[PDB]
């Protein structure tokens, strides 16, 4: 039986190994430009913050969630309430000078309702959550570090992660596009899929995992910090199976590789 | 990137495939095939054929099958039962023992296919379309038959690799009791991967019989797994295309090796 991502939310809350958040950033206003141009202006505020599209000067306010699972790089999570189910989840590394962001969208029930076979058909991919990936420079910091880039280190791992003493799944990075998760102990206990995948490298032994899986619309946003064995992220979906309110909650996990797969 | 249909699939396995000769050794034979609730399904055998006795349902048909012997004792019998629509039959008779398992999985119609993911969750129906039952039994007439064959947790664990052929090689990760995911390593595939819904039982020390049924291209698969041998040997079934039309059923073949073993904590 699968259940929805305001259920798994509900699973998730209590006992959970998530990072607390930092207001390191209150009072910065970090310009964020790429290749195409200036993108968004962030200015950060206790628990929110505020954003202008570079070019319009149109944005919002939101609350935000700030994180620091290793030093000099900070998660920031915000739901983006002027488009439709729509999250934005930024890793700004201050050091360096570049940052990633991700634009998650859920989709609409129309697009649920094209089944999968149907999707083959049509050559369209079987998930139908979007997510849009930018890698830039912070504006004002001269020198800045490489982009982040898509990364093939996680490939071939399988591992464990403990969310909290009641949720424990286990990834197997499978290949570049896909991995494949099971829920060992949980709400979605002896639930496994394999879903749609991206990986990009923010640091030695830090990893930036996103994916997006096809049975319930769910994105999930984590940064793998392999060095200190722990994981620090977001889950967004829909609280129900309705298409109506949001569910966008952290989660953090102390992480056991488990064994390692070279295919001859 | 990109998902085929199981007729695409069949060709790109064809060649050089590590299939097992099929054997005339049930020619002649009537099997009768029978469990505790009584006769399920008598089978004679003839040169590339049977004829089947449905005694439930009091109906007969002959049909082409494919018969193959993994290991000693032990056959594996295939076909499709043209009587009914999109119907294939599997059975393994174990000789020895005097016990078998029979798989009658059914293809979905076009209308089952389209009612999506999300909207089979909201009802709570299977995320496959695919349908298998299965019956265990013993061989009427056959002295002190053995112990039925029964569910197991034996291959939950593993991560085995699958050569099909040169170019046709799969992983299988036995991941619970209901599920496992697969990946193709090289083929017409390669790069693809997916969880489907499975079912294991074990007919003999180290020799399993694996059943696994496909939630985005329908399909069907039945397959013994030696891994005392290294090799398995079973069909897969599914449409020759995406038009719910002809039928693709062929002939599989794999040398097997078990990359690793995962316990958790
Ligand atoms: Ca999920
Ligand atoms: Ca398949």
């Amino acid at each position: 039986v699968f259940i929805q991502v305001g259920a798994l939310a509900d699973g998730f809350a209590p006992e959970a190994n998530t990072l607390a958040p930092v207001d390191a950033l209150v009072g910065r206003t970090l310009a964020l430009e790429d290749a195409s141009g200036a993108w968004r202006v962030h200015t950060f505020e206790p628990g929110a913050l505020q954003w202008r599209d570079a070019a319009t000067d149109t944005g919002g306010r939101a609350p935000c969630r700030v994180t620091r699972l290793r030093d000099g790089l900070y998660f920031v999570d915000y739901i983006d309430t002027t488009a439709r189910a729509t999250s934005v989840s930024l890793v700004i590394d201050l050091d360096n000078g570049v940052w990633t962001s991700v634009v998650g969208t859920l989709p609409t029930e129309a697009d649920t309702r094209i089944d999968a076979f149907t999707r083959v058909a049509r050559g369209l991919p079987l998930t139908a959550v979007d997510a849009q990936f930018r890698h830039g420079t912070l504006g004002g910091h001269a020198r800045p570090g490489p982009l982040h880039a898509p990364t093939r280190e996680l490939i071939g791992k399988r591992t464990m992660y403990r969310y909290s003493p009641t949720e424990c799944y286990e990834h197997i990075y499978l290949n570049e596009n896909f991995y494949a998760w099971q829920c060992l102990q949980g709400v979605e206990g002896g639930l496994a899929d394999v879903d749609r995948c991206h990986y990009f490298k923010m640091a030695d032994e830090l990893y930036l995992f996103v994916w997006r899986e096809k049975v319930v619309p769910t994105l999930g946003v984590v940064l793998i910090d392999l060095a200190q064995r722990k994981t620090d992220g977001k889950i967004f979906g829909y609280q129900g199976g309705d298409f109506g309110t949001l569910s966008n909650f952290q989660i953090g996990a102390y992480a056991q590789v488990l064994n390692e797969t070279v295919h001859p």
